[PDB]
Order: C-alpha cells, then sequence, then structure tokens
C-alpha cells in the first residue's frame, strides 16, 4: 500500500544519514588522540552515534507493513526509545561534568553509570509495556448509535488497527520521564551557557535537540493517531521527523570538532611550512 | 453523584490556598515599597496571583456534575481558565529570570508584560480555534462490537455516555507542546541565572520545582481522566488536588523568602531603632 518512489527516497536518505554517522564514527575512532577530539570526550560519542544508528534502523523499520506485525511494531519503537536515549544521554553527562569541573571541581567510567541507570529506567519501562498487554493488532467492527440529544444518527465502521489496551498510559509514561529528563539537560544547557567552545559546550545542541524531539514527537503522535487511513502520509512523516532529528544533533555535535580540527591541522601544516623552509 | 466529605474537604483545601494567595496578594500591594518587596518584581507579582487565583477558581469548577444538565460550555471554561492561569502564572516568572538574566549579561516591566502579553496571545487564538472549530459534544452512544483476532472471537455490548471533542488528542498534544516548549525555555533560563543571586530575586528553584510538578501532575492527570471516567470521585479529587499542590507550592516558593527578607529586615530596623534610642 505504500509508493515504492517514497519508500526509494526514504531508503535513500536514511542510507545517507548512515553514512554520514559512519563516518562521524570513523573519525571519532581514529583521531581518538587529537587535542580537539580528545576535548570533546571521544568515548561519549561513540554511544550517541550507536543510538543514531538505532534510531536510523528503526525509522527504516516504519516502512514495512504486512509481515508477526506485533513483534514489528514493538520492536521498532523499543528501538527508537533505545536509541533516543542512548543519543540524549551521553550529551547530558558531557554538559554535567563541564558544570561540575567548571563549579569547584569526573571519570567517564561515572557518566557511562549515569547513562546506564537512563538506559534501565527505559528497559524496565518496555519490558513491563510488553509482558502487562502487548500490541495485539484487533480487526473492529461495530455498529453505533449517536444520541446527542437532540439528533440520532448510525454509523456502522469495520476498522483495523495495532494497539494495547491502555495504550496512553504507556504513552504518557514515556513522554513523561523523557521529558523529565529534557527539562533537566535544558537545565544543564542553561548551567554550562557561554562557558566553553561550541566543541566543548554542548549548549545549542541540548536545545536544538529538545526542541525538535518535543515537536516531532507531538506531530508525529497526532498524525498517527488520526491520520491512520493515510499511510504513505504517515510513514514519509515518520522517517522524515526521525531523520531531521537526528541528523540535526549528530551535526551540531561532530561539525564543531570537524572545522576546529581542519584549523588545527592547516595551523600545524603551516608550522611544517615555515619550519622547512629555513 | 459526588460524596458531600470529598467536596468539603476539597472545598476547604481550595479555599485555605485562596485565602494565602489572598494574603500574599495584600503582602504584594501593601509592601510594595519595600526594598525586599521593590528588588522582586511586584507588578509581574501580582499577575502570578492572579494566574494562581483562576487556576485555584478552576478547581471548584471541577466539582460540578450532574447539575448543568449547559455541560459543554462548564468543561471548556473549567479548562480554559486553567489554560490561562497556567500562562499568566508562569510567565511572569520567565521574564523576571530573563530579566535578572540580561541584568547582569550587558554589552523594563512594560516590555515584560508585552511578552507575557504575546504569550498569554497564543493560548487564546489556540483555545479559540479550539472551541471555534471542534468544540465539546456531550454524546451518548450505544453500539456492539465484535472483536475478532486472529484465532479468537468475541462480542461486547457498550453504552457510554461521555463529554469531549472529536479530535480531542490534536488540540491536547497542541496546548501540552506550546506549554511544553515553553517551559523548556523556562528551565534554560533557570539554568542561566543558576546562581547569580539570591532566591527572592533568582527564580531558578522555583522554576524547575514547578515545571517538575506540572509535568508530573498533567501526565497524571490526563491518563486518569482518560481510564477511570467509571471513578468521578477519585478523578475529582486527583485533579482538584494536582491543582491544589501546583499552585501552592509555586506561589509558596516565590513569596516565602520574601517573607522571611521582609522579617530579618524589620528586625534589623527595629534593633537599631532601639539601640538609637538607648543613646
Ligand atoms: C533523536 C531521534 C528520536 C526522535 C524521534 C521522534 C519520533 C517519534 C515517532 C514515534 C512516536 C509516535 C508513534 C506512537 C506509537 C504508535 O505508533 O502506535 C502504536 C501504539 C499506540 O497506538 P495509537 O494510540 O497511536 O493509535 C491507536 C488509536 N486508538 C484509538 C486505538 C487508541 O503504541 C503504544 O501502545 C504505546 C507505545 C509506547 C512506546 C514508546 C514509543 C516510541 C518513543 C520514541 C520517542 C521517545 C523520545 C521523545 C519523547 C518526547 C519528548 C519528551
Ligand atoms: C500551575 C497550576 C496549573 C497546573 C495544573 C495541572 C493540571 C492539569 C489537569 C487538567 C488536564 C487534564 C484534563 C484533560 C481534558 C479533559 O478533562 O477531558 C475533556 C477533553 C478530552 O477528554 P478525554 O480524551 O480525556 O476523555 C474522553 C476519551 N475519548 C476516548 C472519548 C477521547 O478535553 C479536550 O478535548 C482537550 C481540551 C484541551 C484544553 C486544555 C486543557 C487544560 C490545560 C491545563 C494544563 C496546561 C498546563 C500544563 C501543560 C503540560 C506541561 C507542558
Amino acid at each position: 500500500s505504500l509508493s515504492p518512489v517514497l519508500l526509494g527516497i526514504v531508503w535513500t536518505f536514511l542510507s545517507c544519514g548512515l553514512l554520514l554517522i559512519l563516518f562521524f564514527l570513523a573519525f571519532t575512532i581514529h583521531c581518538r588522540k587529537n587535542r580537539i577530539v580528545k576535548m570533546s570526550s571521544p568515548n561519549l560519542n561513540i554511544v550517541t552515534l550507536l543510538g543514531s544508528c538505532l534510531t536510523y534502523s528503526s525509522a527504516y523499520l516504519f516502512g514495512i507493513q504486512d509481515v508477526s506485525m506485533e513483534t514489528l511494531i514493538q520492536t521498532r519503537l523499543s528501538m527508537l526509545c533505545i536509541g533516543t536515549s542512548l543519543v540524549f544521554g551521553p550529551i547530558l553527562g558531557k554538559s554535567w561534568r563541564l558544570y561540575k569541573v567548571f563549579t569547584q571541581r569526573i571519570k567517564d567510567l561515572q557518566l557511562l553509570g549515569l547513562v546506564a541507570a537512563l538506559l534501565m529506567a527505559d528497559v524496565i519501562l518496555l519490558m513491563t509495556w510488553v509482558l502487562t498487554d502487548p500490541i495485539q493488532c484487533l480487526q473492529i467492527l461495530s455498529v453505533s448509535m449517536t444520541v446527542t440529544g437532540k439528533d440520532v444518527s448510525c454509523t456502522s465502521t469495520s476498522t483495523h488497527f495495532c494497539a494495547s489496551r491502555y495504550s496512553d498510559v504507556w504513552i504518557a509514561l514515556i513522554w513523561g520521564c523523557k521529558g523529565l529528563l529534557l527539562l533537566y539537560g535544558a537545565y544543564l544547557a542553561g548551567l554550562t551557557g557561554h562557558v566553553s567552545s561550541p566543541p566543548v559546550n554542548q549548549s545549542l545542541t541540548i536545545m536544538v535537540g529538545v526542541n525538535l524531539l518535543v515537536l516531532a514527537a507531538g506531530l508525529l503522535f497526532v498524525v498517527t493517531r488520526y491520520l491512520h487511513s493515510w499511510p504513505n502520509l504517515v510513514f514519509g512523516l515518520t522517517s522524515g521527523g526521525i531523520f531531521v532529528c537526528t541528523t540535526t544533533i549528530n551535526c551540531f555535535i561532530f561539525i564543531p570538532q570537524l572545522k576546529q580540527w581542519k584549523a588545527f591541522e592547516e595551523e600545524n601544516q603551516t608550522i611544517r611550512r615555515m619550519a622547512k623552509y629555513f
């Protein structure tokens, strides 16, 4: 039921995003010991890039329709939740470390432990969601007689959807926990405001990321809920929102590093040129 | 409909909160030239207290049930009052934080009043669009559904009467979304002014406590209103308690330090007056 053209366009965009993420991974693994890369916590960037990979994979999984379907939907939604937690944890840890060293001074292990607890919260919520009530797909046909007190109307609808019995409670939980995390992250971004350079100070990236996150989540929640008879629109909007948010966050993280690195080695090459000239 | 004991208890608690807001308003207006009050923003504190009054008033309206047999406009007005009251409570705090940040980062109440006026105009245009496009309708629907799984088939008979909008989750996501973006910017502002001055002038702790309590209460009350419509006492008590807790906590965090630092100032004044009388 999905157009091949839209599928091809979305897959090409997601593959280009994955290639960009892999390029950033190669850059931050190869140039680990460089000053510009080393001062930007290259170990905590691996977790962000891994979460970005998970988010892109879930965006891919959002595009297959027919074939169970419950396992597919749970898999892609849990992949999205895990990937976004892994993307946003390291940034918050970096901001917290910058705040702590600035304010009357943290190893990578403690930050990774905090990120692991953050991930465990999501794992607990997803596990209790999957076990308490799965996302079983039901074919619903019914006849409804509407009485508003002034007019009588009758309608017969045969609808099919994949959802939980109490899906809004799990929604409100996941949205709520992520929102508390984002509020604390915005507080951290404010605290480490104009405290250092962009590659070290992850403050604009946090604000852009949380704003895009809230906007995309609201839009896609509404669109999935109500425009379910527009499969191409829902698929395109979901994939575009995931792609835009992930690509924007990763670009904000890594482009400053790339340009500062280019300037650093250009200066080193000029120094070597001067040494060779004499 | 609703138990008289729960109604009485909720009304007592809301009345006590409203009297506390009235006392804070009297303190702000009376001592508007005092140094501790003046270095705060009494004109903006008045707006915060008026928003608190609106939020306390809406909690009373949440307890009216099976009286206006008129029920649609009651829900519309109680929810619009909550939205406007939250805007009026939180806008002034953000304006005070922004003014503090801009004063100490250099290279005014009318401007902040204009900013919060725009903030309230956003909610006004959202609420007007909600009412005019998709208003609440109190409709009774009886229906039978033949729920069939991959291998199992069952039938159910449901007859329900609820007052809600046709595209209710659209307006929910919109208002929740705009409020959440403003609260994210408020958290950013609280971070920017994290340790810039004292709690009477600095509003970081009040902002963070308020946004956390607000998100938690809204998330709880959305779910319980949606899924526990068969528990009128529970939903009424929980909604009133959440509104009361949020408003009371925010206003106490704003105004108690003012009272503390005003009483200390007055005590110092009295001590020096007594020493002057001695000599
Ligand atoms: C950094 C990159 C990451 C950001 C990407 C943002 C994109 C989000 C799109 C996915 C969310 C919409 C889909 C909702 C679920 C669905 O498809 O329906 C199946 C169902 C709900 O179906 P339904 O209710 O939408 O439709 C049925 C309507 N009916 C009338 C029957 C009720 O899912 C559930 O039951 C709930 C599952 C919760 C699991 C978590 C979801 C993924 C979380 C990813 C975002 C978390 C981070 C951001 C949080 C926001 C900021 C605080
Ligand atoms: C500082 C003090 C203020 C904080 C007080 C926080 C308490 C909030 C409790 C009220 C919200 C729950 C009620 C939801 C609407 C309802 O009653 O159902 C009628 C209906 C929804 O009904 P329903 O969907 O819940 O039940 C019917 C289910 N059915 C299957 C039929 C759909 O309301 C609407 O249609 C939406 C109207 C939106 C108007 C705005 C609501 C009030 C706004 C107050 C909170 C804003 C500030 C916080 C935002 C979040 C933080 C970023």
